């Protein structure tokens, strides 16, 4: 907290700049004045620049720490439930009973989506990727919910939020049902947030569906563990679109697409096939399928991580949840020996050891969801669905900030003024 | 390098930073590696941070300078046409008759929209705002044209950029038609870009439509004048979404929603309400909307601009064209000479001279559109339609810089780790 | 109670109206189209005809009115239930959603 006093800069003149500090994490040099002075930095990507102050989530990557409103991710995972984590993320404090009661009633109150929005799904191809259908529908909500689009009105945000929060799962489960040809399942108030999702995902009218408390709690954990992850590509996208005035539904729609981005990204995308396909306990085990690794696309298959140095703090609760489920679903797991085998190769192969392609939270989330009969295409959908509450919090915090439409500068390197004379006559 | 030779970051040991210079504009300070030394700047609002290096468009706010690949907007809007200008923004140089004819040929052959998408149009409510439908449709494109979503594959990127350039006019016209209940019109390979769009907007099976030459030119100029505007908010959203690897259509959709953004509030349309809701001199102004304007109610009608200091270089030719259109139509303008009084007010009213609320390009653009018989609920759809080529160029550039991953950092000021104790239930 | 349901095709008619239309105009529209679906009871000179036409209008008007409302607010249609009263059934068709069994206050 010492040098936090101040510091200066100067190329042709003297400028005194303060050194701000956070409640956690390193200091920052407030350059909020250099602009006027006539001084501008150059940071493509905002790697050495801090774009905001936040009180939502704290991450210390080198130390594998993740906090949501101060609360460690591990405790919330085992001790809380998704809805309560939502409240905490959006409000900043654990909810009293009465507070959580109302929060849950409001949410349960608007889970249904306008029948006309439901008509939109039928205009997509049955062969479309459920993630693309997810972005499509979310990006159309504004044409149906035009009464809560003014982001300058607080009540507006309040409403828009509950709408996205209550309806995202109804929407995600519809994408799945449309992709496999089964009828849509309405939201039920008698079920939990997780139970209800499983219900809407798997029940048919041919027999009452019964949710296994084990798989349910497992889903609840998959959700809490993806609720929010500090600043990153998709959240920065939601923050930028937001401060540009864009309505809340459009902001979340862009967030979902940013989150999907790495996936239909190419080299990534093709290695996705290699995993979901090759696996005959001859390839994966004898490092055959892994004998091919030109394209890394590791974190995509659940290996390694960009922020956390040695391990993903969220992976602890999930691995134990994964163990549990795999046993609850009894002996119907033969091919899923590659699960045990890949983890082994991830922790015991010098390469992975050296390059640190350690199993992150998604490795186990993926194993859990698969064991449940959920197709891969629905993986990002469920993560985006869960991440929506975090996007709302960040978006709600970007507004409440100072509504300062961010306008970065550019270092113009192009052509100096030149006269124009077309070479065409058509 | 004027008032900036070299600079030294002072904390406890002088840290010299290299100053960079553009071909035009201000010089900047390099700070890319600072973070790699635990030193980060703080700057919410991006008042001093230069997010990128670009060669597309140059603006000099105080001088009212706007260039596209070095050419003065005035010159392009007068001696060129939209397509030639798209080629320039996209390719960096003016085309040869051969390059132009090749480019033009590729554009016209991708103008038709997939029939399945037409079904999606009919699922939206008939009273849907044209811009909302436009957002709804664009964000849904990735689900169909799924063969061009690999943002790192140069073949996919050109194919996507061309699809957008070809289809936007098509989708924009259909948004209009649908809102008024007239049948959709197909592109006309023999018509020019602007003439084709006017035909898709106003033709009907009842009889043949005649594209007025003066109106054809007025529209092309409006397009030209909205082709691109450097690093603004909507462009920032596009670039930021694109950094995460989001597909081309998702980014453009984000740009559209971003452009619509600052127009959702109540006082937003409440203001841009009487601007047209009344057509008679002594009524809208005459001791009326003098103070009857409440939050923005100025900047939304085409008065003032945070980029330019004295005037808008785009308004120049746009004002010239305005005359030609009113002149030409005669019986489709004259009633509408409430503009001259609005303009006069802004030129002499102490309140306007005060706020520098000078008539911008959108003041004159709106007059032309209101004269061609275009509803105010299509103005921003048209602006966005024209701006797409610019959004596309910027998206590409960012991808030329190697998909500049825009992931800023934060200054955390929330709770320090604290134990989670839940005594409630569900 | 025997004929409160309306032919599924007549039900398709509602979807051709705007969601923003006045429910009274949708009510006149649908009622004025019933003849294209119930062409067997149109001869007003036949007594049995009147008998039938009557029971049809009588049993189906509430099913129709509640559909107008549901279409106007974007909720799914609710079928007629034989276990309820004429009034109870109407309230049911007007307010119940599939998200929870609806209970009519006596
Ligand atoms: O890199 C990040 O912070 C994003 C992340 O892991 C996630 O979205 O699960
Ligand atoms: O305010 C800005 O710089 C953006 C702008 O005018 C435009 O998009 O035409």
């Amino acid at each position: 907290a010492d040098t936090k006093a101040k510091l200066t800069l100067d190329g042709d003149t003297a400028v005194e700049l303060d050194v701000l500090k956070g409640t956690l994490g390193q200091d920052v040099i407030d350059i909020r004045t250099l602009g006027s002075k006539g001084v501008f930095t150059f940071d493509p990507g905002f790697t050495s620049t801090t774009s905001c102050e936040s009180k939502i989530t704290f991450i210390d990557g080198d130390e594998g720490i993740l906090l949501h409103r101060g609360f460690p991710i591990d405790q919330l995972a085992t001790d809380s439930n998704y809805l309560e984590v939502c409240y905490i993320l959006l409000n900043g404090e654990k909810p009293t009973q009465e507070q959580y009661d109302e929060f849950k009633t409001t949410v349960t109150r608007h889970t249904m989506i306008h029948e006309q929005i439901t008509r939109l799904f039928h205009a997509f191809r049955r062969d479309s990727h459920p993630m693309a259908v997810m972005c499509g529908i979310t990006g159309a909500l504004a044409a149906f919910y035009h009464d809560s689009l003014d982001v300058n009105n607080p009540r507006h945000r309040e409403i828009a939020a509950f709408r996205l929060l209550s309806k995202m799962p109804t929407m995600a489960a519809m994408c799945y049902k449309y992709s496999i040809g089964q009828p849509f399942v309405y939201p039920r108030n008698d079920l939990s947030y997780a139970g209800n999702f499983l219900n809407m995902m798997f029940s048919t009218p041919c027999e009452p569906y019964e949710v296994n408390p084990i798989l349910e709690r497992a889903m609840d954990r998959i959700l809490i563990l993806h609720a929010d992850h500090e600043q990153n590509a998709s959240t920065s996208t939601v923050r930028t679109a937001g401060s540009s005035g864009a309505n809340p539904f459009a902001c979340i729609a862009a967030g979902i697409a940013s989150l999907w981005g790495p996936a239909h990204g190419g080299a990534n995308e093709a290695a996705l096939k290699m995993l979901e396909e090759i696996g005959k306990k001859e390839n994966i085990p004898e490092f055959v399928r892994r004998a091919k690794d030109k394209n890394d696309s590791f974190r995509l298959m659940g290996f390694g991580h960009r922020v956390y140095k040695n391990y993903d703090p969220r992976a602890t609760v999930m691995r134990e949840t994964c163990h549990e489920v795999l046993k609850e679903l009894g002996t119907k797991d033969d091919l899923l020996e590659v699960a045990m085998e890949l983890e082994n190769i991830a922790l015991n192969d010098p390469y992975f050891i050296e390059k640190k392609l350690y199993p992150n939270v998604d490795f186990y989330s993926g194993i859990i969801l698969k064991a449940m009969g959920i197709p891969s295409s629905m993986f990002t959908v469920i993560f985006a669905m869960a991440r929506t509450v975090g996007w709302i919090a960040h978006w709600s915090e970007m507004h409440s900030d100072g509504m300062k439409i961010a306008r970065p500068r550019q270092l113009y390197t192009g052509y100096e003024k030149r006269d124009f004379k077309s070479d065409i006559k058509r």
